[PDB]
């Protein structure tokens, strides 16, 4: 009678407490697993981002490398031409300073001087390789500059 | 006489203009090559950074993966135990609700109820795996709960 | 008559040569611009990849940091409990070695010994925090171990 | 007597079992904390790598962008000049095809034709901007080409 009433009351209390404990345990398990899985998905996204960036960076590395090598090649070439030009120009100027008589054709000298001025003033803002072609003419004029 | 004086003046002008053009061309070549080389060194640093990050990310990916798998394993296990417990608890409570006479030992019932309360209240902030061991006792008490 | 025929022939030749030069110049301009634009799109993709990875890495950094701090906290705590336990255990063993008469309750001693064995053998593969709760019982048993 | 001998034996067993359990717990705590700390150091290295790469990538992005804009500018300019040239060339060729009498100076026509050939054959491997200067001469020659 009253023993059964107490049994029912206690069974009810245990039912409620057990379902509370059950929901609590399940929620905490789900939450910690969610934290782990979310950190894992973020690490995976970061690794895939690194892989994509590494591919694009092999690409950009090849581009920047061949560009730098191209510029180095053309720069060394035009520096070599510049040094040959400077050598012969110094030679001729020394010949003028040494000899007391005429050494060079004044027409060719004035033309070469004005050409040098034009070239130097085109070099103020465009690239330096747009000048390489003119370095031929200079050479030519330095070769026909002396009286001969 | 004056022809030689004019030759010297023009040679001087050409010397100065040529060295100006020379320094200008060399400076612009050096500057553009410096831009190319600096962009190349930065691209190389970026590629090496991507490689280092990719290695560290393989590492962190393995760590986060085995952690998530560990949590998933233990969570499924404790969920299975929870479902067995809930099954037998529902069975016993239904037996109480169905029969008009006593069904369970009230001492064991009160002990199991208070244990469930203790467990649910330990689960409020520590992990969920620290509870797995207690799930044994619950099971034991659910097996000796009915009058038999 | 023949002057006009030659004019037509030369105009035709110039038309063809001009369209050839035109297509050549346009193709080379388009190709170099394509190289520049493709390297630019790859650099942009790499930068965006780095940004996404940096965000995901702030996330993973926070996760790994709070996990390491949690483990350090609980490890220092359980190490402190272990050192208190070791202190009292050494104290009691020295009391046994020093006094020629009984010092401890043999029942409690055997129970504590078997509990230590159970605990050490559960620690062979699960975490170390699943043991923290048992460290209470040990303490309790070390406090009621001496004859008093 | 024998009670004390048994007490000593049991104290010895408990000492050894306790130090075994102690070393075991400490080793597992240290190992799991080491795993967490190592994953944390790797995540930190990866984040710092991403930051360095992002800086270098802002740099390379600026470089590649200004290069592409420079090429686009000069390409549109030389395309505009090419289209003006093609317009006047088509106009003159149509005048030749329409009128039954002479239309252009044959000397200028032959010179312009050979210049176009030289230019088209220089464009087989160097850049397309090294040609921009010659596009002036062409224009000039197309303006003095007709009999006037």
């Amino acid at each position: 009678i009253r023993a059964k009433s107490r049994e029912v009351e206690l069974t009810q209390q245990f039912l409620n407490e057990f379902n509370a404990f059950k929901a609590q345990l399940e929620k905490h398990s789900s939450e910690e697993l969610a934290s782990a899985l979310k950190a894992n998905e973020q690490a995976l996204l970061a690794k895939q981002s690194n892989e994509v960036a590494l591919l694009s960076m092999k690409q950009v590395e090849e581009f920047t490398k061949i560009l730098s090598e191209k510029l180095d090649q053309e720069r060394q070439g035009r520096l070599s031409k510049l040094e040959a030009l400077n050598g012969s120009v110094q030679e001729l100027a020394e010949a003028v300073d040494q000899v007391d008589t005429l050494v060079m054709k004044s027409e060719v000298l004035s033309q070469l001087s004005l050409l040098t001025t034009l070239l130097k003033n085109k070099l103020h803002a465009e690239s330096s390789v747009k000048i390489d072609s003119e370095l031929a003419r200079l050479k030519t004029l330095c070769d026909i500059l002396p009286l001969e």
